[PDB]
């Protein structure tokens, strides 16, 4: 009766939202009920003035964790796509969420700067925003997440299949 | 597939949490699945240093609304027990939640002051806290909520019965 949470962490431009949306389309095509919690989407719904200092990011992460916890424990698959740049926060999330599936889209900096349709890295290079996660903002890489995908070497389709494969191995699907 | 939210609004000491807990107990004995969102509980879990200015309460209310909306659209009865002192915020909640059941525990200030086991009215009356909702902090009373109960004239049992009666007339149970 307890479902699972796919927690996709990574720096800006790693491909988190893309993978989250592809997974949603696939799982709902199979007849599953799914909720998407995207960092940018949740911020602009709930607190669009919230900034990106550490305490602010932490409060926002705590909100997303509790949202996933409540949905998951009631049978609802939840897909989270938030930067979540610190190891300690993802360990907190793993403790709050029983069936926790950490997904890390790994992508080199030089590719991430060329995969920036919103222009965050461009703004950052011009000093217009500071501490962008992935450039001058720190990102603590996961050591052994349930799934690592190299978004510079895999297609979105292969990323989806790799997550689904691990989900079946866990017995969650 | 769409469930409902019982939104219990009122000033401090009105009896919101007591009624929320009695409803939780009653509905789960009927074999229902229920999530409880209490203002004090959510605050100490998600942001215990959040204060009580209008903008701070408004953020917290938006968080609660989003959690209730996500749970209820997946078939999960949600019981909210938060002060929610302004009509504008409860109207926002009503727009965000299809099956919205507003419940107002109405209770005179004189009774509320004698029903203060946490001692908030005492702390307020000695200037220790400012703007306690129900004393000097404002509360906009609901005009035509789905259920009004007078907690100075009705037992908790009778409050539960009244809510359940309204839920069956709406077709929600
Ligand atoms: N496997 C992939 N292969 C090639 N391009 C990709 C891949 N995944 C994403 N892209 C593109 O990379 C861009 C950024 O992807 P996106 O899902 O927005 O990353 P993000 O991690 O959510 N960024 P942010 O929300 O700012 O933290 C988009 O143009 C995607 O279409
Ligand atoms: N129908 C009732 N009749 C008599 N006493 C009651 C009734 N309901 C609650 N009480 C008591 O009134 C006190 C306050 O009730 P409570 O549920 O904590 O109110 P509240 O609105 O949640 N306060 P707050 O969380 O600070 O905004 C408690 O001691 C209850 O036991
Ligand atoms: N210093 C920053 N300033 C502005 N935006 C940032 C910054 N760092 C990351 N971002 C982007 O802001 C969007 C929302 O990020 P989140 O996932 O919500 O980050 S998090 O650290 O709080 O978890 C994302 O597109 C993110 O890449
Ligand atoms: N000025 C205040 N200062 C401290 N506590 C308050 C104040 N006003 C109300 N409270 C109490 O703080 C607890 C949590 O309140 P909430 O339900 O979360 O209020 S709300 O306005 O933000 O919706 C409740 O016990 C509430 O009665
Ligand atoms: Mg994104
Ligand atoms: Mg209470």
């Amino acid at each position: 009766s307890m479902s699972f949470v796919i927690w996709i962490t990574g720096p800006s431009g790693a491909g988190k939202t893309t993978l989250a949306n592809a997974l949603y389309k696939k799982l709902e095509s199979m007849g599953y009920r799914v909720e998407l919690l995207d960092g940018d989407g949740v911020r602009r719904k709930l607190y669009p003035n919230l900034g990106f200092s550490e305490e602010e990011r932490w409060m926002h992460n705590r909100v997303v964790v509790e949202m996933a916890r409540r949905l998951s424990r009631n049978g609802i698959i939840t897909i989270v796509s938030v930067v979540s740049p610190y190891r300690a926060w993802r360990e907190y999330a793993r403790k709050e969420i029983e069936k926790f599936v950490e997904v890390y889209p790994r992508c080199p900096l030089e590719v991430r700067m060329k995969r920036d349709p919103k222009g965050l890295y461009s703004k950052a290079l011009r000093g217009e925003i500071k501490g962008l996660t992935g450039l001058d903002g720190e990102y603590e890489e996961p050591e052994n997440p349930e799934v690592v995908v190299d978004t510079d070497k895999m297609t979105v389709e292969e990323e989806v299949e790799a997550v689904l494969k691990k989900l079946m191995e866990l017995g969650y699907l």
